[PDB]
């Protein structure tokens, strides 16, 4: 029942309810003639919502806000971008114009600026060293170490045992490495180990792209990364 890349036209956004007060948002983009899906997270924080990542571009992110309004009807007050790539910060300027406070680690904000990408306004403190965790409203933010990017964060929702891995975690149907231009291949399996150690109780694991599953997605990603390393 999870929406698949084939059921979402680019420009549209679907929401998928995972648990009481926890949703993923799913959008699509074209790249080099193919269509890719992308996931983010929505978490209810009292009578407000916390958004995790944009919907990969301004147009998708405006549609995301419209779909949240229609389907949930609570205001998005804060948003966190989990690394500096466009599928995480592309749309930050739309969020800001709507009055959403946008957040990222100082590492992410610096890398976005170097890349010419949109820059979240606020800086998250306490995430500079691998293994660092901080609470942010209804979620925990965790820096596992360098992996898909040097700045990547993961997000845990304790009320629902939901682990959002972002692009540090691959879906099971991905058997070859994706965009690894900014990755630390050497550190990636160790960083995954840190996620496993910190959230062994996670019941629902969401990759940055594609279908959710369980904690098997962590070992799966290590397998893919190590195979790429040996390519
Ligand atoms: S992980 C950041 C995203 S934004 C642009 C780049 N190219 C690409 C192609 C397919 C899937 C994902 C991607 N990435
Ligand atoms: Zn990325
Ligand atoms: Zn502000
Ligand atoms: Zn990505």
């Amino acid at each position: 029942e999870y929406p698949t890349v084939s059921e979402i036209p680019v420009g549209e956004v679907r929401l998928y309810q995972i648990a009481d007060g926890v949703w993923s948002h799913i959008a699509t983009q074209s790249f080099d003639g193919a269509v890719y899906p992308s996931n983010g997270l929505i978490v209810r924080d009292g009578d407000e919502l916390l958004l995790i990542d944009t919907a990969w571009g301004a147009k998708n992110t405006a549609a995301l806000l419209a779909e949240i309004e229609k389907q949930i009807g609570l205001p998005v007050t804060r948003a966190v971008s989990t690394h500096f790539h466009d599928d995480r910060v592309g749309g930050v300027d739309v969020l800001r114009a709507a009055g959403v406070a946008t957040y990222a680690s100082p590492s992410t904000r610096r890398l976005a600026e170097v890349e010419g990408n949109e820059i979240p306004t606020h800086s998250l403190e306490g995430l500079s060293s691998s293994g660092d965790a901080v609470r942010f409203g209804p979620v925990e933010l965790f820096y596992p170490g360098a992996a898909h990017s040097t700045d990547n964060l993961v997000v845990y929702v304790p009320s629902a045992s939901v682990l959002y891995g972002g692009c540090a975690i691959y879906e099971l149907s991905r058997t070859s490495a994706g965009n690894v231009a900014d990755a630390d291949l050497a550190e990636w399996p160790t960083s995954i180990e840190r996620i496993q150690q910190h959230y062994p109780e996670a019941q629902f694991v969401i990759p940055g792209h594609g279908l959710p599953g369980g904690l098997d997605l962590l070992k799966h990603t290590t397998n893919v990364v190590k195979a790429h390393t040996n390519r």
